């Protein structure tokens, strides 16, 4: 028969939605159209030469390790290269634990796991990282949107924020973020900011989560401390993945923090899946054992570099007055605000039909309270096709503010 499934979904899958960023980004694959609507790794960053050599090594050193089951932990020898690399790289004390995880969304499931109960206040960014909005909104939790500017989170509001909240006799449970390249602003939290976020943690008794898969990324600027390497009372729960720094395909992430923390993800993690697939981690182990990962880090950003300078160059080029754009040390993304009356989302359609597309910044958002925003990608697509494509979204938006 194959009836009407309806009557068989639970409560919180009766809700449950097609993602829509995901809606349009295959709405726009196969077309000539210059897309800027991605957030894909360029696989000509792959180090493919690397990848043949580790799996030729794995298959002979250390085939058993890589094909049998592991424990849910992790591959303990991946754990120890990364807390290493992690110390003598970021300074993020050995004090810590880790786990191995298959990325920021199964982290972030897990941590809402272990820390949501519905209605517990979870702050984040605005903009934030939509995966994160996916992997909490199941556990029902009350979102608390803290504004970003060109330099990351306005802590500022946040205290503000969380005094309000103290007056209703309530407190925050969870301060998420992504302090550095965001997604999709691109920006990053100053240093100040950092220490001012680590100090109301410790007078509101919260903890902070850091989503940090972008760090590696830089292209220009000095290199900022990681939240977690300020971190004295071990409220941060570190997250990082080599899915921007090797490949997506395998899949590898990581979570560090309080080992009392670390104890209760691993036992939930034990009931979400048996353990991230040990093949991946142990590619994962001889790519940064090997030293292969200092030598390609370097590599990646002189690949992409140009890119966003293309980017940047064709915006303050070919854009009109009143629009605006963040200016990203790293990563892969600008952010751009049109002027007011001016709807991403509806001028979507003018802007595919003049072969170009981009991501309204309004999915990107917990309350969708805003809607003169928009991301944009420079890793996925050619720099010839950037200046293009700038120019294409720049008559796009011209037009629309007559006609």
């Amino acid at each position: 028969m194959l009836g009407d499934v309806e009557r068989f979904f639970s409560k919180k899958a009766l809700e449950m939605r097609a993602s829509e960023v995901r809606e349009l980004l295959k709405l726009v694959e196969t077309s000539d159209i210059i897309s800027l609507a991605g957030g894909l790794p360029n696989p000509k960053t792959f180090p493919k030469e690397i990848i043949r050599d580790i799996l030729v090594e794995i298959m002979e050193k250390y085939a058993d390790k890589a094909l049998q089951y592991g424990t849910t932990k992790g591959f303990t020898p991946l754990r120890e290269t990364l807390m290493k690399w992690l110390g003598k790289r970021y300074g993020i004390s050995q004090d810590n634990d880790i786990m191995i995880t298959s990325g920021s969304q199964q982290a972030l499931d897990l941590i809402g796991r272990v820390f949501l109960n519905p209605g517990d206040i979870v702050v984040v960014e605005a903009p934030t990282y939509l995966a994160a909005l996916q992997a909490f909104n199941f556990y029902e939790p009350q979102y608390i949107q803290i504004p970003l500017d060109d330099e990351g989170m306005k802590v500022e509001i946040l205290e503000e924020k969380l005094k309000e909240l103290k007056s209703q006799g309530k407190k925050v449970k969870v301060v998420y973020t992504v302090p550095t390249f965001q997604n999709p602003a691109g920006v990053t939290m100053n240093e100040d900011r950092r220490k001012y976020l680590l100090e109301l943690a410790s007078e509101y008794d919260f903890i902070v989560v850091e989503d940090d898969p972008y760090g590696e990324l830089r292209y220009s600027g000095n290199p900022e401390k990681k939240i977690k390497a300020l971190d004295n009372e071990g409220r941060v729960i570190y997250l990082g993945t080599f899915s921007k720094i090797l490949a997506p395909g395998f899949r590898i992430g990581w979570m560090v923090g309080d080992p009392g923390i670390i104890r209760k993800m691993e036992i939930a993690k034990q009931s979400t899946d048996l353990c991230t697939n040990v093949f991946g981690q142990v590619v994962a182990w001889r790519y940064v054992d090997g030293g292969y990962l200092e030598k390609h880090i370097p590599e990646i950003r002189k690949f992409y570099k140009p890119r966003r300078d293309a980017m940047l160059e064709a915006l303050e080029e070919f854009m009109p007055e009143g629009v605006k754009w963040t200016k990203p040390e790293g990563g892969m993304f600008i952010w751009v605000t049109l002027p007011d009356g001016i709807d991403s989302k509806k001028m979507l359609e003018r802007a595919i039909k003049k072969g170009v597309a981009y991501v309204p910044g309004e999915a990107f958002y917990a309350h969708r309270d805003v809607k003169n925003t928009m991301r944009l990608n420079f890793t996925y697509v050619d720099e010839d096709k950037i200046m293009e494509g700038i120019k294409r979204l720049a008559e796009t938006i011209k037009e629309e503010l007559k006609a």
